[PDB]
């Protein structure tokens, strides 16, 4: 588990700790050229 982590799913858990919005992270971990999972953001 390096900086953000390995994949996007795992990182999707940190961005939320910011308490901004469910779409806030969906657009963040997805903008980091990562591979977000399909079971987190519809």
């Amino acid at each position: 588990i390096p900086y953000c982590g390995q994949t996007g799913a795992e990182c999707y858990s940190w961005c939320i700790k910011q308490d901004l919005s469910k779409d806030w992270c969906c657009d963040f971990v997805k903008d980091i050229r990562m591979n977000p999972p399909a079971d987190k953001c519809p």
